[PDB]
DNA sequence: ATAAGTCACATGGTGCCGAGGCCGCTCAATTGGTCGTAGACAGCTCTAGCACCGCTTAAACGCACGTACGCGCTGTCCCCCGCGTTTTAATATTAGTGTATTTGATTTCCGAAAGTTAAAA
């Protein structure tokens, strides 16, 4: 619906700084798999925070949570 | 001439206006002091260590050597992209409503604490 607005220029980019400079096709629909299952897994667990706080707005806090609760703790606000 | 009197003078004092000078109330967290209990300790004994020999022959290392194996080789296939281009949708602006949070006053909630005792190798 909108996976593809990460589009194929976007993730040559990203792949510019990654430092490549030759890329196939088929590594853009998987790069927006890989990307669906971490936004995935990381939306669930900033909601389950959330709404474990009787809340319905997911907040930084319950994102820099989940973060972190993955293990990898994105650092600079808050936290 | 002088007691009465008017008069102006001279000083009194009373009233109001800032204003710079002390003061009053509160909350931080210190430190003062004091109970009661973790902490280090006080004789201690015995654990699994870790040597300390004293064997054996099971691994193991080299001695040989051999296919397997690698590693660039090499025609060539192919694919990525560097752009060039049209698209194309990403800007990034207002917006009010529609809960989202939210912070008061409770107002029950419930388990830590204090008995009392169940259970427990």
């Amino acid at each position: 619906d909108n996976i593809q607005g990460i589009t194929k220029p976007a993730i040559r980019r990203l792949a510019r700084r990654g430092g490549v400079k030759r890329i196939s096709g088929l590594i853009y629909e998987e790069v927006r798999a890989v990307l669906k299952s971490f936004l995935e897994s990381v939306i669930r667990d900033s909601v389950t925070y959330t709404e474990h706080a009787k809340r319905k707005t997911v907040t930084s806090l319950d994102v820099v949570y989940a973060l972190k609760r993955q293990g990898r703790t994105l650092y600079g606000f808050g936290g």
